[PDB]
């Protein structure tokens, strides 16, 4: 007997359904239990992706309990479930509470405080916490099991309650992670990005099990609803779907909420910013010439590659594009190799630049910068509008004095920037030299377009680098 056919096993032993019946896992539960527990290469990921009400909470309470007191337990560890609100941690927590007081052979072997969301199986003393993102900071913290509730949820690519579990279960050897939500919204949305990342990379040590309705499918149809509900008809009511189905038909503005929620699909867009013969014809030499100069700085990827981008509009239509690079000096063969990039032939040949160590030493760029500057005289710098006191400090510590504004690295304010940057791509109004850092980052260049009609390059949709892309973007867009 294997060891996911246990853990399906003791879920239908021990649990009980709150009404009455002994729970009944259907197909996509056990199959998506016996691919992370039987992987022979061993799992440190799972992601499960159905739309709402396929039985979420039922599924995550009957793994915690599988590792609180069932054939996972193993002594003296802890197991977390983690979701964005108190509310959500308190539906798993409740429901998980309910399965041990409807089952005596529960009941009889875990201890609940009366304070918080702790549970305690007995023989293995194996702490549960239900956590959420809302209220305290719990002490101790290092789970061999963490779930993850809805994290389609976070906005962002990055959340600091994600990361503190995340990092808290860095103190095991081969700790698991179960993430298991509707998709987000958005492809550069955290989940999203781990989903990507599972899907192009087939990684052996993690399982990812999407149930999404294609892009083209009708939204009335019952195939649609079956690829993203694979619990139709038995967690999923089909009378449910069928209402919000012609909801979405009849309010166009719900037809995204019933897309994302209920057919498990993003709603944002993805495609390549430009193809190699569109940028090739933008290839002439730029010149330098009296104009209004404006910049675009990113400095974000500090262990990879950041990015200068000088622009402006000479006395013809054309802009002319004056991109500068540096990346650290430590990582540079191993990078090299990594990439598939030739970063030594360009650092040799002097068009991209180093710092010394693995990560881009701040002082060392706005040295090199206040020696580029001397040709331009510059109206504007754009800059990340959350960390521009902190470089206007570091800038003005070496006597250099930067026009700096603020810009956002969200879609609303790259939106019309990209735009422009495309529109004078179209018509040939660019000069960029086939500078070939700069050429990788828009051959690498992949663009999101949220809901709104808002896009945006994304660093982690692209393969390779596109950092020169985005300080190409902030420089257009800071007129
Ligand atoms: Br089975
Ligand atoms: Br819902
Ligand atoms: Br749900
Ligand atoms: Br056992
Ligand atoms: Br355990
Ligand atoms: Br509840
Ligand atoms: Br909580
Ligand atoms: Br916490
Ligand atoms: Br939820
Ligand atoms: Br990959
Ligand atoms: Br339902
Ligand atoms: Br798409
Ligand atoms: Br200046
Ligand atoms: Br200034
Ligand atoms: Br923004
Ligand atoms: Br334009
Ligand atoms: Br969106």
């Amino acid at each position: 007997m294997t060891r996911g056919e246990r853990v399906i096993a003791f879920i239908e032993r021990f649990c009980i359904v709150p009404i009455g019946q002994p729970m009944r896992l259907d197909p996509f539960q056990k199959d998506f239990i016996l691919a992370v527990y039987d992987n022979p290469a061993g799992t440190d990921m799972a992601i499960l992706s159905i739309a709402r009400k396929n039985g979420k909470t039922g599924l995550i309470a009957g793994i915690l309990l599988a590792h609180l007191v069932g054939p996972e337990a193993v002594q003296n560890t802890q197991i977390v479930s983690g979701a964005l609100s108190r509310e959500q941690a308190a539906i798993v927590f409740n429901l998980a509470v309910k399965m041990v007081n409807l089952n005596p052979k529960l009941q009889e072997i875990v201890h609940i405080t009366p304070s918080g969301k702790k549970l305690i199986g007995l023989p293995c003393n194996v702490e549960y916490k239900a956590l959420s993102a809302e209220g305290k900071t719990t002490h101790g913290l290092s789970p061999i099991l963490a779930i993850l509730d809805e994290t389609g949820q976070v906005r962002g690519p990055q959340d600091d309650f994600i990361d503190a579990i995340t990092t808290a279960q860095g103190a095991h050897e081969n700790p698991l992670l179960i993430v298991i939500s509707t998709q987000a919204a958005n492809d550069a949305d955290l989940l999203s990005i781990w989903i990507d990342d599972a899907v192009k990379s087939k990684d052996p040590h993690i399982v990812c099990h999407v149930y999404e309705a294609p892009k083209d499918a009708d939204i009335s149809k019952r195939e649609s609803w079956l690829a993203a509900n694979p619990a139709l008809g038995t967690f999923r009511s089909e009378k449910d779907m069928a209402r919000q189905a012609e909801k979405a038909g009849r309010m166009p503005s719900f037809e995204n909420t019933f897309r994302n929620l209920n057919l498990n699909q993003r709603v944002s867009t993805v495609s390549p910013f430009i193809s190699r013969s569109v940028w090739e014809l933008c290839g002439e030499m730029p010149i330098n010439t009296p104009r209004k100069w404006y910049a675009g700085l990113d400095l974000s990827a500090r262990n990879d590659l950041t990015a200068l981008v000088i622009a402006g509009e000479a006395d013809d239509g054309v802009w002319d594009v004056f991109p500068f690079f540096w990346t650290p000096q430590k990582t540079l063969e191993e990078r090299t190799k990594t990439d598939r990039a030739p970063y030594d032939v360009w650092v040799r040949e002097g068009l991209l630049r180093t710092t010394p160590g693995a990560s881009v030493d701040y002082s060392f760029v706005v040295a090199d910068i206040a020696e580029i500057i001397g040709d331009f005289d510059l109206t504007s710098m754009a800059f990340d509008r959350w960390r521009i006191d902190q470089f206007r400090k570091d800038a003005d510590a070496i006597g250099l004095s930067l026009p700096l504004v603020e810009f956002g690295q969200g879609f609303k304010d790259m939106g019309p920037a990209v735009d422009t940057l495309e529109s004078l791509m179209l018509n040939g109004r660019v000069r960029h030299g086939m500078h070939p850092v700069l050429t990788m980052c828009a051959v690498n260049a992949v663009v999101v377009k949220d809901a709104a009609g808002n896009r945006k390059l994304d660093k982690s949709k692209a393969t390779g680098r596109i950092d020169g892309m985005v300080a190409m973007t902030m420089s257009v867009g800071a007129a």
